[PDB]
């Protein structure tokens, strides 16, 4: 089993630990990577009943299992708060528009 499915790619948390880690410190930091400059504010459009406090950064999470340094981020986001909590994990797989569905 898989902690969290994004269409067709299977996280563990530990990869999604690693993942909001790598982007709370560049938030932290106040630095971006890449031409979409993540870490970036997640609006939530779509209305997410998170459970932790907003404003909400979204950050690539990398079906290979690296660290997002930059280059194609991919369709799946790890979504955390300025407390470093995990608020969730999403993808933009199966959407349109630039929206995004939850990973179960």
């Amino acid at each position: 089993a898989c902690d969290y499915t994004c269409g067709s790619n299977c996280y563990s948390s530990s990869d999604v630990s690693t993942a909001q880690a790598a982007g709370y410190q560049l938030h932290e930091d106040g630095e971006t990577v890449g031409s979409n400059s993540y870490p970036h504010k997640y609006n939530n459009y779509e209305g997410f009943d998170f459970s932790v406090s907003s404003p909400y950064y979204e950050w690539p999470i990398l079906s290979s299992g690296d660290v997002y340094s930059g280059g194609s981020p991919g369709a799946d986001r790890v979504v955390f708060n300025e407390n470093n909590q995990l608020a969730g994990v999403i993808t933009h797989t199966g959407a349109s528009g630039n929206n995004f569905v939850e990973c179960t």
